[PDB]
């Protein structure tokens, strides 16, 4: 996505466009004839201002792509005249070099889920100092839209956030994670952004919604104060029993006295929430009577919530995907059983030459405990492919905890080559599916190279991967892909220009939470076979029976990774550490029930095309 997917949903958000158009109309008609749009994007708000009757509008845009996009959009609405587009950061605008005079109004949307994270403060400190007329002591004085913001917080239970920042278990498929290894997420990048109005498994409010801070965007003396201001130590009373998983954060923008917009979680709004995961506590269970403690500081750009507590030893930093992995139990229970079945078929004497062990290579991209599980099964010499030294220490300490004598687990990294001179691999684990929901690049090549390093009857895991698909009517996937005409942009012609950058395939999708309608059943779209390349789909057609009548907009897809013909891992399972993906159609097709719809699935290297025929 060269053009950020936020651009599509926000331009389709008719409410937001109307609230901003009314607020700018109000300001213009009250004398604000000179407007500066910071982060103009497609330049809709700048076009609003000129349409409202502003004399001169100046639209600055950081991104080259978005700047060139606005030039076309503004030019195409026959408004190139009174609006100057500036490929620049706000900070680098100078009067009179770039803009003739100081402006009487600033409009800005440089706002993320945690409000401050797109540098609105720094931008508006500069604006008052250099670009804006003096404030009120109208065409005489300068003002900003939005005028002010109120930042809210809420302690929440949410097992979906939990499984991404905390390792919930003490034992994974036979191996024990020692108490002396403390797994922390990277958020211990201070907040993640989630559409909490549809987060899988929902969330529960453990506290009442509380006020984290306020900001007056029309007060320069206040904005300059935030960098040095001492953190606000607070404690929020608990109102419901549950597990403290995160502090869910949103805000309310006051554009003017009459118009406001909230990022409060809602299936009506497009807005996402700042999620501050809770970790590094002995217990997470909170009850009515207890207090959620935290320090709030906005000193260096981001809103920070540190020192989260409740009032009534090696550290291994894992990625969220790696924590999710450690919590994906079926994945590890499957791998344990699938490996042992192969260890039994080769040399069942070695399953729990004496000096010769089972050679097991794990080529999993990131952190993985598959080698340890293997080590517990029999006379096995397992190899780790972890790069990070922090990961090596953790796995060494896990190995110690699972009664491995020193140097039992080896580290391959410090090219796919034989384990020894005249010895071959009994099992080779490969990384087939990206977290994105697409196939790993050069998987067929690594699979082919790996086939030749195998012992007689040895196995690459997974042996094959089936991609499953689904016909869905999803307005949501459609409205996140392409702008729906002119109506939503309030008569302005922007859709034909932004929709040039239409993504064919949506990645990092939470299929489970997606609002859509199934028009079919999950159907096998292609086979990717690691043991037998010949059974790989080159470019095959699939006949999909249409179970429900509706407007086909997308084909969500996931995988069934087969370790053997019996044991299969699902990349769409509840505990899955993979996200799913979807082919979104450029033009939606109306499908009738009882109809045998054809899909043209082309597969080359790790790329897959799906089209309606
Ligand atoms: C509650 C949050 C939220 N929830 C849900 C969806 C969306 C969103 C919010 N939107 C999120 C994507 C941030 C937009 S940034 C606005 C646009 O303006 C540009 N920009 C950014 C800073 C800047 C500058 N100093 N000078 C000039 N242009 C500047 C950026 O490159 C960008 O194109």
């Amino acid at each position: 996505w060269l053009v950020e997917r936020w651009h599509f949903i926000m331009l389709n958000d008719t409410k937001r466009n109307t609230i901003y158009n009314a607020a700018i109309q109000k300001a213009v008609c009250l004398g604000s004839k000179s407007v500066l749009d910071i982060g103009a994007g497609t330049g809709i708000l700048s076009m609003f201002a000129k349409k409202a009757g502003a004399h001169s509008v100046y639209a600055c845009e950081l991104s080259k792509t978005m700047y060139e996009l606005a030039c076309d959009v503004v030019a195409a609405n026959k408004m190139e005249a009174g609006i100057k587009l500036l490929h620049t950061k706000s900070l680098d605008i100078e009067i009179p070099k770039h803009i003739p005079e100081r402006v009487s109004l600033v409009v800005t949307e440089t706002v993320d889920a945690g409000l401050f994270g797109e540098g609105i403060v720094e931008s508006l400190i500069h604006a008052w100092e250099h670009l804006l007329l003096q404030p009120k002591t109208c065409e005489k004085y300068g003002k900003v839209i939005p005028a002010s913001a109120v930042i809210f917080g809420m302690a929440v239970e949410c097992a979906e956030i939990r499984r991404h920042h905390r390792v919930g278990i003490k034992d994974i498929a036979g191996i024990h994670l020692p108490t002396n290894v403390k797994f922390q997420s990277p958020a211990y990048e201070p907040y993640t952004t989630e559409k909490m109005s549809r987060v899988p498994g929902g969330y529960l409010a453990l506290t009442e919604c509380f006020e984290i801070m306020t900001v007056d965007f029309n007060n320069l003396q206040e904005l300059k104060s935030l960098a040095t201001k001492k953190p606000d130590k607070i404690g929020i009373p608990v109102i419901k029993e549950g597990i403290l998983d995160a502090i869910m954060v949103w805000f309310v923008l006051q554009l003017d006295d009459e118009h406001s917009l909230s990022t409060s979680p809602s299936e009506e709004t497009c807005w996402e929430q700042a999620v501050y995961p809770v970790q590094d506590l002995a217990d997470y269970w909170i009850k009515p009577g207890d207090h959620v403690m935290m320090e709030v500081s906005c000193q260096d750009c981001y809103l920070r919530i540190q020192s989260i507590s409740v009032l009534g030893e090696q550290t291994c930093i894992l990625e969220s995907t790696e924590i999710a992995l450690l919590n994906n139990i079926p994945y590890h229970e499957g791998f344990k059983m699938a490996m042992s079945k192969v260890l039994s078929s080769l040399t069942p004497e070695k399953l729990y030459n004496i000096l010769e062990p089972f050679y097991v290579l794990d080529v999993s991209e990131g952190f993985s405990v598959l080698p340890v599980i293997a080590g517990t099964l029999g006379q096995v010499k397992p190899y780790s492919s972890v790069e990070k030294d922090q990961h090596r220490i953790a796995l060494d300490l896990i190995s110690e905890a699972n009664h491995f004598p020193k140097e039992t687990l080896e580290f391959w990294l410090r090219m796919l080559q034989r384990p020894k001179s005249d010895k071959l691999w009994s099992i080779i684990i490969l990384d087939v599916i990206e977290p994105s929901g697409l196939i790993q690049q050069e998987i067929m090549e690594k699979a082919a190279i790996s086939r030749c390093l195998l012992q007689s009857g040895g196995k690459i895991f997974p042996q094959y991967v089936l991609m499953f698909g689904l016909l869905v009517e999803s307005q949501t996937l459609l409205e996140e892909n392409a702008v729906q005409g002119t109506e939503r942009t309030l008569g302005l012609n922007i859709a034909p220009f932004i929709n040039q950058f239409q993504v064919p395939i949506r990645v990092f999708l939470d299929l489970s939470s997606l609002p859509c309608i199934p028009l079919s059943k999950p159907v096998e779209l292609l086979r990717l076979d690691l043991m037998t390349p010949y059974l790989n789909t080159s470019n095959r057609e699939v006949k999909v029976y249409v179970c429900k009548s509706g407007r086909l907009t997308a084909i969500p897809f996931w995988y069934h990774m087969y370790l053997d013909e019996e044991i299969r891992l699902d990349t769409s399972s509840e505990a899955s550490h993979w996200k799913q993906a979807a082919v979104v159609l450029d033009n939606p097709i109306q499908v009738e029930m009882g109809e045998e719809l054809v899909l043209s699935i082309q597969h080359h290297k790790s790329n897959v095309s799906i089209t309606v025929k």
